């Protein structure tokens, strides 16, 4: 029988509800709230009481800022990896929302989990492949797929029955999605990839209008493939993709208007703000190039759409995941040095890099290259002579 | 014996003299000028006067800038190919070059061509390649592999002793390189990669700091994967790239300083402008956003590495790329539409895009997907109790 | 209101069935079946009769057995693909069958379609997928996922009750699938992986041990890719087939014991017999190896998985697939030429190649190479002082 | 100055010689000669013997059959990689001799390292690319590069002018190599892929005419990937490799008659003995397809070419292999337990297998899987309406 639920707690309208929700289709069952402080920059003290004032027996605020910047983000970094070379996989952020759950559900000994994604997107699919690779034996429960509550207005109409206090300010004209690597912006007019992105969607990036007019420089230092110091100062992971984030933004730089392919559906039209990942991807590009041999880059690059597929289908526990890890890792050893980069009118200029491990340093043997790696069109040109191209 | 030989002359100091270098190292030789304008914009009268004058019996001017924005920058803009993710391939001119060459030298009936390549480059490879594919009959001469001429200062020496004309006018600090296409910049300082880039370096491409304050809109139709109006306007492709390379150029936009990995040697480290064809690399990406499917866009992305290097290697006539472009042609029959943009400081912004084949527009469906979908995952940790990611 | 009906109807228990219960739970709906001739070696007029019998209003029997081979088996053959690297993809011909049963609905105005594929395998996708990329706005009706019968036993009580001739004779031991190219056969004690065949699977292919104690010479002849005589006879494919099926099958080539993944499901064990297949797989391979070039036949078998994962998963009807097509298509051009194969006990032992476009025909240009191709490797080490590989 | 140099010394007339033109062409220089025991079954003191006979100051003998077994066939076994989907890659043997050449080099102070592979193949590639990445300040001798020899005979007239033994045997009439791992035999009348192999080439494995009537059983137990006993009785390596080759060889297993495209040259017609290599290739396959998930199998069968490539071109000492070695040890860390195998006829017939780690163990899931895998195709469907596949 169900007596305790662990829930995936964001203190929006949904999830409050679904506490009495649970409550009622489990009879006696108790609801553990779980909140995860992602650097969605809200009052997570306000967000645990709402979930006790709801009915939860108990709320958890775990603060797992650095782990989500060195477990996920750093590896991110060093793959390199962009969706459909456009998206810088925010969404990143399923699988550790994830892991906490299962984690406390398994501390708590509860007997399901539940988590607020809708039956409409990806992110049902990320916390659920997560949960089960994590813990086959939780039994999942994902209200929107299972209550008849399909509007807003039929939420605030449940809130109301059920104790629940609805908010005075309305939810976004976007839905958004905000954690310190970046914030998504979709829904409402964004729908139509036939209307320009409107003027007050962006959050953390300065329209490129409204940026200083001198430039920034700043030095970027790597270890092994992830960033160390910034303007020759050692940072926490965190602290340095906020003093960046910062930084790249007051200067506009950073932001997507994309369109991609979901797995769970069509298309979807996003707006993406990442200034500080947008800068990292550019120090780390230049110093792989300086570093990487030509058969190791080219490799790797590869590799790095399979990376993204895995990362943005929720796929990050898995074997598969795993070898490519292993392998970037190998690919990452050598990946140490200095950029510097110009910040300005949203652009990310490059000004000078060194790295200890640069590879950069006759005419009779070019021709004999020349030759041997010629033959093969050689041949078949006498072969099939006369023939075109 | 040697009689004829056509050279692929570009009227600078080396091809110059290698036309009494020909003319005395084979006795009884006759010299045949080969000049193509592909849009270096340079004065093609006083090129072909100055081969005349330098001793070739021939000088053919041939204006090869719609074959080459129809038959080889078209495929590249279906192909959306980035040589490591960075490099717009300019030396995508090279087969041309030596197509015209080869044209040329068939029709006045030649027993060997040369070129002016050096012995360092890429570029006597993307040569000779090419002329092997066309034509292997032909005997190759590559005067920068075989004469006694080590430095400038000697072919200065050389050129004074041959009556070919050396005004006074310094040694440029950069190798250049510039066609519809593109501008290169190489060599010098430009050679540490630890320095930033003068600010001496920049030909067509206006520095960010002085990109006018309001942006430019440009509305690109693209038919079949290429651009085929600018503003509401049909345009030839010559007459789009220039418009496109002077409104893109005056914005500060598609400048690229970047260290690539050379086929022939290690890095190099150079500056590419191509402001036309980041606008409409750009505008080809969004509309196949919106046009493909998701399996025929990942499929074709995991080809660009592909067709990036065998451009860049120099491979272009080949049955690989023959094939390759088949598979191109087929994803692009439907890349066709409208796609506004912004113009600004170096920025392309996007401003809306709409297709007659966009491809843009249940619960209980999405529990059955995410269940077989997440199944392997499931077993996968069952039989692995107890283990870690 | 739904009118009409067209089922894809093979004979067998299931199917028969579906007709009563399709005019039962639509009423006034007629039924109209479509049969297919893959080369399944059974009497389809009797079929044909017995559909009539059931109370369908028209059964079309379609032999598809030349355009299955042309359409389908020789792209297949073209690509050389295997489904991870063992499974020769004999259900490539769900795809044809659902053209089929589309074609027929839209020419008998139909207002859904029927296929009796159980609620368990990767068929009912293949299906299914193929409708919905050829008819869109066909509704699809599969009895397997609705009705109340779970068994055989009781899919047999409801045939009595119906009127559907059920005559004892034993459940087969296995489920088997049969057309030109193939036989498979699973389920039963097959599904065990730690068991070995039993010695009752087999139908077409004899037990090594009782193969002839004489090779037998057979020589192929192919263009453009595909084989069009065998033993200096020009055949049709379906001649070909049946007659490489019988020799290589009296010599016991061909069979395959595989553990595979399904799309839908988990792994699953099967026995698969496909003679001329392994024979015209061996014979077009060797050609390849004698007429491509080292990178078209590198970058075509990096194809291979893509297009096979494509036939494996029912995505037959697809830009990607057309994408696929046109690039193997390229390649294909050239492969014409003689192969000379013995078969013997399971071998299939190469005895002779050759083609008019076969491309098998200075020490100073090693060196060059060499030191060119070993370069990168040189410096990696010189930066790496020591280093260990 | 080079006052010493190391020799790879095979005993064979060409290794001979250069003992004496070495010391001519660097006066007064020692010799040093390295004899690897990889299998040949030679005899190695005659070997040793015939290097001081022939002038040598030093010959040493190094067994190296468990180095190379376990640091290169047992990744090249977890690797799954065969060259152009054929070749079993016997040259894994050359960066072994060269990096037994490069530590005996560096223990005894020598100035230069030879090797005796011709002006014409691979294996001068894979040497030197070895000798660069494990030792760049070495400099390299490759007597065939540089001599006046062309002929065996004359090499006998040289042999006789230096005091050199001409052995009473001529040469085989293939040119061969052999280890533990195979047999390749090439040149003579195998150059012309027209001719069938001859009779008489054959060395380690029966004709399959001659072989037992009765099949061989043989169960192979694998950890981790790599086989560790035969028959329930645990081996070493060398040991399994021994018995296995015996038991394969006597069944007629293991031949490759194949042409294969080189990396310096154009292609080789070559006939490969390896019975154990087949055998162990087959009993891989096999337990990966039990253990390892889809995607992860998948992307390992991906990257095998990208390993085969690698291997063949004599990359061995490079952060590439050292990256995918990564990926790949991650992949085999279940590939453990036990598959049973006929051999018979030339045939390796599965006979069961299980595995600890196996992964071979709804109706309304399916549909909603069916409805969303096929969602693209219907839309895209919808929006090309009346178009063709």
């Amino acid at each position: 029988v169900i007596k305790k639920i662990a829930l995936a707690y964001s203190g929006g309208l949904d999830t409050s509800i679904m506490i009495p929700w649970l409550k009622e289709h489990y009879e006696h069952a108790e609801v553990i709230a779980v909140i995860c402080d992602l650097g969605q920059q809200e009052d997570l003290d306000a967000i645990k009481n709402k979930a006790l004032k709801s009915g939860a027996s108990k709320a958890y605020v775990v603060d797992v800022k650095n782990e989500f910047a060195t477990q996920y983000l750093w590896p991110l970094v060093k793959s390199g990896a962009l969706y459909e070379d456009q998206y810088i996989l925010g969404t990143i952020s399923r699988p550790l929302i994830a892991q906490k759950l299962v984690e406390i559900a398994l501390t708590e000994q509860v007997n399901a989990v539940a988590h607020g994604a809708t039956g409409k997107g990806n992110d049902q699919v990320r916390f659920e492949y997560s949960i089960k690779a994590l813990a086959p034996q939780l039994e999942i429960i994902a209200p929107w797929r299972t209550w008849d509550i399909k509007s807003r207005q039929e939420a605030i109409v449940y809130a109301k029955a059920h104790g629940i206090e609805v908010p005075v300010t309305p939810k976004a004209p976007y839905s958004r999605d905000h954690n310190i690597w970046y914030i998504s912006h979709e829904g409402g007019v964004l729908e139509d990839p036939s209307q320009e992105m409107p003027n007050d969607v962006l959050l953390m990036t300065a329209p490129v209008s409204q940026t200083p007019d001198e430039e920034e420089v700043v030095v970027l230092d790597f270890k092994k493939g992830v960033p160390v110091a910034l303007n020759g100062q050692e940072l926490s992971p965190v602290d340095l993709l906020n003093s960046l984030n910062q930084k790249a933004g007051q200067h506009g730089i950073g932001v997507a208007d994309i369109v991609e392919n979901r797995l769970v559906g069509m298309k979807i039209r996003g707006i993406y703000e990442a200034p500080a990942a947008a800068v990292l991807y550019k120090a780390h590009k230049l110093l792989e190039s300086l570093c990487l041999t030509r058969s190791t880059l080219h490799l790797k690059q590869s590799l790095q759409q399979t990376y993204a597929n895995l990362v943005y289908e929720g796929r990050w526990f898995s074997q598969t995941k795993q070898a490519l890890d292993a392998f970037i890792d190998v690919t990452q050893q050598h990946v140490t040095g200095c950029v510097k980069l110009k910040l300005f009118k949203g652009n990310i200029i490059p000004a000078g890099m060194h790295s200890p491990y640069s590879l950069h340093h006759n005419q009779k043997d070019a021709e004999g290259f020349i030759n041997l790696f010629s033959l093969s069109a050689k041949i078949y040109s006498q072969v099939h002579q006369g023939g075109n191209y």
